[PDB]
């Protein structure tokens, strides 16, 4: 599965929201991706997250492979939101 989102957070994709997103995805049994300017990381894993310096107005890119890798996407997408970080 794949999702496109607009950063709208004035801080990008850092620090404890970013923290949770990467909470969110570890949930699930899917391996999972984030993808920012062309670069591809794996969304369970803080330090490569945290090096996209994803900042606001971003394009991003979620994607997930797995047995529940819709509901990861779904799951993944409402923490965006909560987190005020995208849509």
């Amino acid at each position: 599965a794949e999702k496109t989102f607009k950063v709208v957070s004035d801080s990008g994709i850092h620090a404890r929201p970013a923290t949770i997103l990467v909470q969110t995805a570890s949930k699930f049994n899917s391996e999972i991706q984030l993808e920012y300017n062309g670069k591809t990381v794996n969304l369970k894993s803080i330090m490569g997250v945290m090096s996209l310096g994803i900042p606001k107005g971003a394009t991003i890119k979620i994607t997930a492979e797995g047995a529940d890798a819709a509901e990861a996407m779904a799951a993944l997408t409402d923490t965006l939101a909560k987190e005020g970080l995208a849509e």
